């Protein structure tokens, strides 16, 4: 942050955070390209892949800055432009949150983008470390959460849609339905157990089936559902909460 000796004082937190708000805007200009179209070619979820990659390193870099709570990096970084890059990973991530789910053919870029969310809600965490009561970080946080609030919403609401998937998938409700460990459902019986749960509205049953794929035997393994989209919600969510 600070070179003492030197006549000349190069401050690399903050030319690190610039960085990341220009690799921010290349990718949030990438989506916008690649928002209208319904599937993402190769080479554009290998340009995603490689992004992200990027991303997730700048985001490493400055979460080891400022751990051990190095209270001049926190304050240069409350200070910097940090907070435009958030509020612009923050409606990238609420909206692919949205649009990858329901393509099975974009995984491996949904568990990329998955752990580029966590490490930034990691970093987020690290700003606060050793708090105090009514700070300036943490009222530049609250400000920022504010002004991203609806994709805050949409992402919690996403969490909170595959949150209650395990309970659903354990209750007896299920079971009753499938009372075999095969554990594979048919897609009818699914969104019968969907309706039988009634704590799920139409609009989250009808958004899961479409997110469940099935194959030409129009049954679908809930195990492998469950086990793809339940991990990643609780490990972001438990950070965020």
């Amino acid at each position: 942050r600070t070179q003492t000796g030197n006549n000349t004082t190069v401050n690399i937190i903050i030319s690190t955070v610039d960085y990341l708000l220009r690799v921010q805007e290349s990718i949030s200009d990438f989506y916008w390209y690649y928002s209208g179209k319904d599937v993402i070619d190769e080479q554009g979820q290998r340009n995603f892949s490689k992004a992200i990659q990027v991303a997730k390193q700048v985001f490493n870099t400055l979460t080891e800055y400022i751990q051990g709570p190095c209270t001049g990096n926190q304050q240069s970084l409350a200070h910097s432009r940090l907070w435009d890059a958030v509020v612009g990973f923050l409606h990238v991530f609420a909206h692919m949150q949205m649009k990858l789910s329901q393509d099975s053919s974009q995984i491996e870029l949904l568990k990329e983008l998955m752990d580029l969310q966590k490490d930034m809600v990691v970093m987020l965490l690290s700003m606060l470390e050793g708090n105090v009561v009514n700070g300036t970080i943490g009222k530049q946080m609250v400000d920022m959460l504010v002004e991203s609030s609806n994709n805050v919403e949409m992402i919690l609401k996403f969490f909170d849609m595959f949150l209650k998937l395990k309970d659903l998938t354990s209750s007896d409700t299920f079971k009753e339905y499938d009372p075999d460990g095969k554990g594979v459902i048919s897609k009818r019986d699914f969104h019968k157990a969907m309706e039988s749960h009634k704590h799920y509205t139409q609009s989250e049953t009808e958004f899961l089936l479409s997110c469940a794929e099935t194959d030409e035997n129009e049954t679908l393994d809930y195990e492998e559902f469950v086990k793809r989209f339940h991990e990643p919600a609780k490990d972001i969510g438990f950070n965020v909460a």
